[PDB]
């Protein structure tokens, strides 16, 4: 009976396994727009993706991960809220059932389609296993995904779907270029929070871009026929993979813009 996104293992539940999941900087929040408070110290942000070396592509049984080369500086996240250098280990996404949920993090209540997860790690801690036991241990990249216009730079992921249909299989997914799913601007929210799944880690700086980027309804349609189950076993769609807003308790998200 381990957790999930079901009626019995669900979100809701988390806390039993996880205590966490109750604490004082989870994750995600609702952004009042009107209440984030432009932050005129803090810094554009660096996105450093040239040298990004993708590897493979795995469905984990609650999501699949683009898994990148991190055993050198080659992807990395710097400036910003954060001090030193964050590499990328990662990218993932929620996504719902239908276009009007998907999203972990709102804005103003509104749940955009999907959202997309970048993760780097602190370098100053050694490995990623070390940087999740570190309240700056983590840099997670979030970027939200509207039904609209077809996203080029996603094409290559959602035509490898097929191929990890199920819990547990992985595909070969070299030369992917993060770059591509990314918006114009890099306007962003910060906050301190967390992991948004177990275990729940109190480790993560967000950087929430403002800006979403554009999907289609069939690359959102590929991501919904993936299944959280094994192969062989009663086929459960991949689809409502989302943590809802926690509550922000004593933080302040703070703005990148006036
Ligand atoms: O899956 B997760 O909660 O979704 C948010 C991003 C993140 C970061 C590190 C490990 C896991 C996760
Ligand atoms: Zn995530």
């Amino acid at each position: 009976h381990h957790w999930g996104y079901g009626k019995h293992n669900g979100p809701e539940h988390w806390h039993k396994d996880f205590p966490i999941a109750k604490g004082e900087r989870q994750s995600p929040v609702d952004i009042d727009t009107h209440t984030a408070k432009y932050d005129p110290s803090l810094k554009p942000l660096s996105v450093s993706y040239d040298q990004a070396t993708s590897l493979r592509i795995l469905n984990n049984g609650h999501a699949f991960n683009v898994e990148f080369d991190d055993s050198q500086d080659k992807a990395v996240l710097k400036g910003g809220p954060l001090d030193g250098t964050y590499r990328l280990i990662q990218f993932h996404f929620h996504w719902g059932s239908l276009d009007g949920q998907g999203s972990e993090h709102t804005v103003d209540k509104k749940k955009y389609a999907a959202e997309l997860h970048l993760v780097h790690w602190n370098t100053k801690y050694g490995d990623f296993g070390k940087a999740v036991q570190q309240p700056d241990g983590l840099a997670v990249l979030g970027i939200f995904l509207k039904v609209g216009s077809a996203k080029p730079g996603l094409q290559k992921v959602v035509d490898v779907l097929d191929s990890i249909k199920t819990k547990g299989k992985s595909a070969d997914f070299t030369n992917f270029d993060p770059r591509g799913l990314l918006p114009e601007s890099l306007d962003y929210w910060t906050y301190p929070g967390s992991l948004t799944t177990p275990p729940l880690l109190e480790c993560v700086t967000w950087i929430v871009l403002k800006e979403p980027i554009s999907v289609s309804s069939e690359q959102v349609l590929k991501f919904r026929k993936l299944n959280f189950n094994g192969e062989g076993e009663p086929e459960e769609l991949m689809v409502d993979n989302w943590r809802p807003a926690q509550p922000l308790k004593n933080r302040q998200i703070k703005a990148s813009f006036k």
